[PDB]
């Protein structure tokens, strides 16, 4: 061979200075880049699709070795990401996709479908024999949403498990978390489990929960994110299992995806789906302490 990465200009493209997973994934990828000798910057741009073009098209212009992108909005950015790969920039889609191919060299992130089995079954082995389960999705059509929850209908098909109750929210908030539970539990008030696309959905449904006075951990709670808040309702009993995605780990696979090409010249696997874990009242403080978490979330 005789190819390096060793001096490579690399930008990674996200947005959100304040929310913590694309924090994390600029630092695990920050770490790596820093291993893999590379000249890595990220730009961070405002909340805007508008903005996150105007971001983009600007890294383009500078003529970068290599462009990764956590898109702010799938389809918005279609035209520009495109116009960045015509330009012969080789581009990475990181942790969310866009609404069609625009020949990226890569898609890396977590599997949605995945996600969405892991917590239906779950549920599923630790369910009473008559059990049932409600559903509380996010914003409908978002592809967060839509795959999990496709999976996980299907996991409780197969294992005979009635669902109740299948209502989409207008965004992942404790807010709407709560405001669906209080009516589900006014339909359905014996379900078994409540399936909630994120965490902050879930923390809104245990206050829901609570308020009918309704014993802790009587009906199971699963959500997504790992977050703090969840981590903590995990380990009291209140919460029965949240799933990381891992986005430290996800920031260090995109950069050595990108740095393993530009020294070799290889194409890499145009899906790499990124490791995730399952943290529940039982396995916590075990699952935290280990190895594969510190990769995970550092």
């Amino acid at each position: 061979g005789g190819g390096s990465a060793a001096g490579k200009k690399v930008v990674y493209s996200t947005f959100g200075a304040q929310i913590p997973f694309f924090n994390r994934i600029g630092e695990g990828a920050k770490a790596q880049a820093t291993v893999r000798r590379l000249d890595f910057d990220i730009s961070t741009s405002e909340i805007d699709p508008g903005k996150q073009i105007d971001s983009i098209d600007n890294a383009v212009a500078q003529q970068p070795d290599g462009l990764i992108v956590s898109p702010i909005d799938g389809s918005a950015l279609v035209p520009t990401i495109k116009g960045a790969v015509e330009d012969g920039v080789p581009v990475i889609l990181l942790a969310d996709g866009l609404s069609e191919d625009v020949g990226q060299l890569s898609f890396v992130g977590s599997d949605f479908a995945e996600i969405g089995r892991l917590k239906a079954t779950y549920i599923a082995d630790r369910l009473g024999d008559g059990g049932t389960v409600a559903m509380v999705n996010g914003t409908r059509g978002m592809s967060f949403v839509e795959e999990q929850g496709e999976a996980a209908r299907e996991v409780f098909e197969e294992r005979g498990i009635e669902i109740v109750d299948d209502v989409y929210t207008k965004a992942i908030t404790p807010d709407e978390g709560l405001t669906a539970t209080q009516n589900i539990l006014t339909r359905h008030s014996d379900v078994g489990a409540i399936y909630y696309s994120g965490d902050d959905g879930a923390l809104g449904g245990i206050r829901a929960i609570a308020a009918r006075n309704i014993a802790p951990g009587k009906i199971m709670v699963v959500g997504t994110d790992a977050n703090e808040g969840a981590l903590a309702a995990v380990r009291a009993g209140t919460m029965a299992l949240t799933v990381s995605q891992c986005a430290y780990e996800q920031g260090g696979i995109a950069i050595d995806v990108m740095a393993d090409y530009l020294e070799t010249g290889k194409k890499p696997d145009r899906r790499i789906f990124t490791p995730v874990i399952e943290i529940d009242t039982e396995t916590i403080d075990r699952v935290m302490s280990g190895a594969a978490w510190e990769r995970c979330e550092n």
